[PDB]
């Protein structure tokens, strides 16, 4: 996987499964095209977004509906939504874990970047 | 001062200063519109974003330029900015801060909303 | 006031209040010495645990009784406390911000530590 | 593993690799035993620390060397290093995941605790 997201829950201690979350690349005239999607497995992860071939340089956007599920544990959420905005394989192509902490007033989101 | 922002920088051990950000609000067509901005001030502060009047419920958005932050220091960072998108004053009228915490691959941020 | 701790809880989205901290120094023969201790305020914070005088070099740990705070809210946390262990005023006097933000199974720390 | 040990870095974003750890068993009369040690791998890991046997209730302290890990990186860092103290097994064997994430002046833990 050239792209892989983890998500953890800091309530309940476990991973942050059926998280629902999209994958955009910026376009030249600025706005965000859809191409990816998918929801966390029950081990909190996403795999399989994209290819290597595919994943060309670019500013990318993981959209990461945090709000549905807080509201789906039935507690009150703060954020509508989990963003993470970055350019890709800038000096070449990259292996991305991107992982993300939540809590119902909080996120925390760092990146594992490997060189394969 | 209904809406504050706090930034501080983890790998120096200090507010994070001079980070520009700037703030969207929702519009009736869902588009986003912009709100206000600024930049932190020595302390990693930035007040006097609105007023109680002007801040009326909705869904807002708070761009900080986190990328800027550390080109300015010598660092390639993972991330073009963080976001926080949230919806405010649903219930009434509430005083918003925004604290983020910033690394080069990571950040974290987290809401402290009190009643008046 | 060279020592201050502010305390958030992240499900709340509030201070953390009457949150129990003691703070040690470790000794010439390496135990730890209690050194003081407070609950923090209404506001999360807790000032006035030492002096300039009396906060000479050494090693010194702030242990967070985070437990007793989730359990008093019917939450059994992961943590049993938040220890903050650094070594202070090596290289002169500073005053250090503590910020802790409290999750029931996560918890953040950082410095903020300014030459004054 | 009943226990095992994940620590990322936020300046370098990458697995933190070589970070030594000791963990404890805290005794009848309140002092920590050490029992058990090693150093995580390439990809940030550490495994093999305890079975399940062995591995029962009590009250159980990881302290990694954070200082050590910045200092050979050439990094000034805050804290001696990261603790994570807990009670175990509580209500029965449980698989924990205990995950840190190091800035020079912040780190941040979390525990996924997963029944078997
Ligand atoms: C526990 C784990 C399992 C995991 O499995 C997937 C794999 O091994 O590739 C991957 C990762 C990066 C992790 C660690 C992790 C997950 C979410 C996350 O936010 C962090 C960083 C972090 C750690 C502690 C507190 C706040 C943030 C690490
Ligand atoms: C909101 C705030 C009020 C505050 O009041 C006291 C003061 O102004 O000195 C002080 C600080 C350092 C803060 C910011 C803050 C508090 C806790 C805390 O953990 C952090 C770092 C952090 C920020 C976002 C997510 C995780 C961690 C900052």
């Amino acid at each position: 996987c050239p792209l892989m997201v983890k998500v953890l829950d800091a309530v309940r201690g476990s991973p942050a499964i059926n998280v629902a979350m999209h994958v955009f690349r910026k376009a030249a005239d600025d706005t965000w095209e859809p191409f990816a999607s998918g929801k966390t497995s029950e081990s909190g992860e996403l795999h399989g977004l994209t290819t290597e071939e595919e994943f060309v340089e670019g500013i990318y956007k993981v959209e990461i509906d945090t709000k549905s599920y807080w509201k789906a544990l039935g507690i009150s959420p703060f954020h509508e939504h989990a963003e993470v905005v970055f350019t890709a394989n800038d000096s070449g192509p990259r292996r991305y874990t991107i992982a993300a902490l939540l809590s119902p007033y909080s996120y925390s989101t760092t990146a594992v970047v490997t060189n394969p």
